């Protein structure tokens, strides 16, 4: 793996603190958000949060798992960025919101039928690899995995993304920039894995698994419309539900073919948010 | 005997985010750091978080010129030393890890995740310092008389021997047991070989190579903070554990530990060194075993030894 020790030093010379990002005038512009701005974005938060909890786990336990020694360290790498990207979620919200809503958006997750479907369909991905560790539940997990930070993250992004352009809430956003480069090499190291894993299990490289990587990113891109009609709908300019959706499945093809395999949506073939292209 | 750990769940909404047990208690596997079960967890996240580093802002020139002006005996034992320590990640199993899927706290998982990553770069800035200063094949020898040695193997066996006990049957107990061993691992064992490295530092030679081992040491240190407090919550979690037998197991464990130590300094430095006087360095290994045993509310295995001969450390 030639591609490993250039990851290393682009993972580690992205480092980035959320204790160096000044969240004042952030918080004085929160209360003047609309009601759907400022409660899409205590959810979405509270989605993040139980999202990097999860994969802060989750990837500490691939790490073991891995047998190479410099993907193993790699994978110890992306679990440290994901303690930092959690951590920075407790700091935005202690600095934007009251702490009794603060507590409130850290148990939506328990609370949220909407949200608990959605996470459920995360965590059976990867209980099933946690409780059986073999290369399948461990390929399988991986899907899952490119789902989680390469098309739930990257939806979430877009809402930040947009309350930038339209300046609000700039110090929140270029966060999200930091948070969003380090997704980027996460995802290119997991997507790595897989095409590796189907090599060294060829047994893996069938249209079976072509079929389960279109089924499980189907799944996954309808939970997502889903949560954003359910959070946001039509209430907020610049971010308009047909182009979210077919953002979604764009996102979808998009790790389809980073994962060697086919798209689930060939019929979307184009971006339709490409002035996210100018926040990263 | 004791109760078998269960793993931590990775998703429990039955359970709160603010854990109710470091082993066998129930967390919602969900953190805000602003809602845990440790007033002292988020304010150590944050200290390790203040002193990032990597070997990459080191500078290695004036090292690598250095060198080569270092007596035979300096150079051969600093091969020695680095290439050991570089070594290491190769032959050695990860157990603390694998005991870390137990911890039911998900504030203390992630802790063990910073911890994991900051070893990953421990491990790299070793073989950085290597390669920096001896061409590849160079490398390839001293691995190679490393990978044969005997006094390595018997010292791998000894951490092996305590910590497959946990694998063969894990208990708050053997749990125990394997936090103390932690503490050993960070805390004691190649603090005769960083001494090594300071001594040249403090003497003007090799200053590049000592200040990235005490980047590595000021990490150790938060290490042992981490395994210490573990070790004495565990006692208030399970008092059954906080018996005479325990005390007598750190004195001991320590003691071997110590001995252990001493014995690798006396085989790689001994009496060869300009400036590292054996019978201080041991003392010195003892000191150091004393304050571990401290740390871990324990009584002091050599009381007698209450000073640091070595003044300059
Ligand atoms: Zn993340
Ligand atoms: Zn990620």
């Amino acid at each position: 793996f030639s591609w490993a020790y250039p990851l290393y030093k682009n993972m580690l010379a992205n480092f980035w603190t959320p204790f160096e990002i000044n969240m004042s005038h952030d918080a004085k512009q929160f209360p003047t958000l609309t009601e759907t701005e400022q409660e899409a974005f205590k959810k979405i938060i509270g989605l993040l949060a139980f999202l990097d909890s999860v994969q802060t786990d989750y990837s500490m336990r691939a790490a073991e798992y891995l047998t190479d020694s410099s993907l193993a360290a790699l994978m110890s790498v992306l679990s440290f960025q994901e303690v930092v990207h959690n951590q920075s979620y407790s700091y935005v919200l202690s600095s934007l919101v009251p702490k009794a809503t603060q507590d409130e958006i850290f148990e939506y997750w328990k609370h949220d039928d909407v949200l608990k479907e959605r996470n459920e369909f995360i965590i059976d991905g990867y209980e099933k690899f946690v409780d059986n560790p073999t290369p399948k539940t461990f390929l399988e997990s991986i899907v899952y995995d490119v789902i989680l930070e390469g098309l739930n993250f990257y939806s979430g992004f877009a809402f930040f993304y947009n309350l930038a352009r339209n300046q609000k809430m700039v110090s929140t956003s270029t966060m999200i920039n930091y948070i969003n480069r380090d997704e980027q090499l996460h995802v290119y190291l997991f997507t790595n894995i897989f095409k590796e894993l189907l090599v060294e299990f060829p047994e893996l490289n069938t249209e079976e698994t072509k079929t389960f990587v279109k089924t499980t990113l189907m799944k996954a891109a309808d939970l997502e419309k889903d949560w954003f009609r359910y959070i946001i709908g039509d209430k907020i300019p610049g971010i308009n539900p047909e182009d979210m959706e077919t953002y979604i499945s764009f996102i979808a093809n998009k790790r389809a073919v980073q994962l060697g395999m086919e798209k689930p949506y060939p019929e979307i073939k184009h971006n339709p948010m490409k002035w996210i292209r100018a926040y990263e």
